[PDB]
């Protein structure tokens, strides 16, 4: 048997974004049941047997920062995370309310301070940054937050660092996005350049997109509720009930892979290969996959 | 008015992959009309008003390398490219036949030599590499191809280089992919490291995914015909008639952005903003977008 080109990943994370839940049972913007769309995705991820180390939600958790929306989100997601054996990482978006999020999602005293946090998953550092501006929809990072971030990044983590935030430091293909983009990205760039940040996870755009920022890969997950139609007349914008999903993040020794998970379904094309059949076929092709260092 | 954080892009490319057309009118694998799926996408891209510099197809153009499939593909795509004012870049995949592709897609003498090519779009270099192995489905790059590639990359291009190939030098989240992955990626890595390659465009996986390879961003476009369901039981694989589309590539002065374009459609959620309305709203927000250097 010959080894495959890459080993199993060191870490696996789910990257979900822009859930936009509202209080009670009404359709988001009268057009899409955001609870249903998120619920369907979670159930599909659960049934797949995926066992991620962490689940990161990159902002716009509650469409109007409603306590009832946070309570509902927590009720859907906590049992999901527990069933998967995964740590849960929450991030502020422009639609969220810092105080209500703290109270109802985190069981923490209400505060209007930026939701900036750090944690470790074994040797992998996760930094949560709050790009939200209360009462506003564009992104900003205060001088104080940049100082805090620089101080945290003064030393590297063994498996490097994932930075999770809402407003991505990248260009958008949609013109309207500039009205509410992250401002003064140069200042963030000066802080991040040359640090151990291996991935920047973001949302806000409601489509799947990726780029680099000061040499660091940025990955924007699409939304669970509704997504931008990128076949819209050039210059315009149209959200639609379609193409929802999330992302999967695989951290390898030498690279980070981001993959788009659309909602499951659609009629089968080609041959379905069961996990057992796949194991047999791989062996029969004379290949084995080297186990994870964290196996 | 204040300038947006990023200018208009220097270059725009469409990145399409894995069309898998067959001769005649039958459904691909008896399950999906690949002509219809590709046709719908092309018509949507056409109607959007997008004007890309180039359209790059990263392999598996014809499902069984059929002359009739190449003739049909050319008949669909050439008028599309001409209407958009875009250059057309074709790439070999494992399903393609080098000789039939040359004859029927390129009007070139049949040859079984690797389809390795280079061209310029103004100051942007595009290198096409052939990772296919005749009679086989895994990827390989011959020593001779690596030597050719190193020699080409000995000097940089003004806007850097896009490398287009089929089998991506990245891990897959699907176990079965290892049986047909690109072999000996280390050898390619030694050639590419420290060169002006700004993006590696790839296909083969039939899902949207991205990573880095020796510090270079790799972007894998999903397929136009059928795509992998990433909610499949862990370890398994299931292709499905759903989530088809292509990618859009925006080359900026300082970064390259890849964006996923799913098939258009779905009911509108939120407010539709026309291009004219967007221009008005952006101005009213006190912002302008700096024009492209190639405007
Ligand atoms: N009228 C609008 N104003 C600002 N952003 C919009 C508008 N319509 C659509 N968008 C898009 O929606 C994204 C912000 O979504 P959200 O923060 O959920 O409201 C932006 O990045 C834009 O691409
Ligand atoms: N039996 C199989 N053998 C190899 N690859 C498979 C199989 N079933 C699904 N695939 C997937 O299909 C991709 C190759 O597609 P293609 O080159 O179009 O045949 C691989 O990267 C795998 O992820
Ligand atoms: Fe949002
Ligand atoms: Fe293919
Ligand atoms: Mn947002
Ligand atoms: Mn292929």
């Amino acid at each position: 048997l010959r080894a495959a080109e890459h080993p199993r990943p060191d870490y696996v994370l789910l990257h979900i974004s822009d859930t936009h839940l509202i209080g009670g049972d009404r359709r988001l913007y009268g057009a899409v049941d955001a609870d249903d769309r998120l619920g369907e995705l979670l159930e599909q991820l659960n049934q797949s047997g995926l066992r991620p180390d962490a689940i990161v939600f990159t902002g716009d958790l509650a469409d109007k920062g409603e306590p009832a929306a946070y309570r509902k989100l927590r009720g859907l997601v906590e049992p999901f995370a527990a069933q998967l054996g995964a740590e849960l990482v929450w991030v502020m978006g422009n639609h969220d309310d810092r105080a209500e999020l703290r109270k109802f999602l985190l069981d923490e005293a209400p505060s209007m301070a930026p939701l900036d946090r750090v944690c470790m998953i074994d040797g992998l550092r996760i930094i949560v940054l709050d790009t939200s501006v209360p009462g506003h929809h564009h992104g900003e990072i205060r001088a104080s937050q940049l100082g805090w971030l620089a101080e945290e990044l003064a030393t590297p983590a063994p498996d490097g660092t994932i930075l999770a935030l809402h407003h991505p430091p990248i260009p958008s293909v949609l013109d309207m996005a500039v009205t509410v983009e992250l401002r003064d990205q140069a200042a963030l760039g000066r802080v991040l350049r040359g640090t151990d940040v291996r991935a920047i996870l973001a949302g806000h755009l409601h489509y799947s997109t990726n780029a680099t920022f000061v040499g660091i890969p940025v990955s924007v997950a699409s939304a669970t509720c509704y997504t931008q139609d990128l076949t819209v007349a050039a210059g315009g914008t149209r959200g639609r009930d379609g193409a929802q999903g999330c992302n999967l993040v695989h951290v390898y020794p030498d690279t980070v892979v981001h993959s788009v998970i659309p909602l499951g379904g659609g009629e089968t094309v080609g041959t379905f290969v069961s996990p057992g059949q796949a194991r047999r076929k791989i062996a029969e092709s004379g290949i084995f996959i080297e186990p994870s260092r964290r196996d």
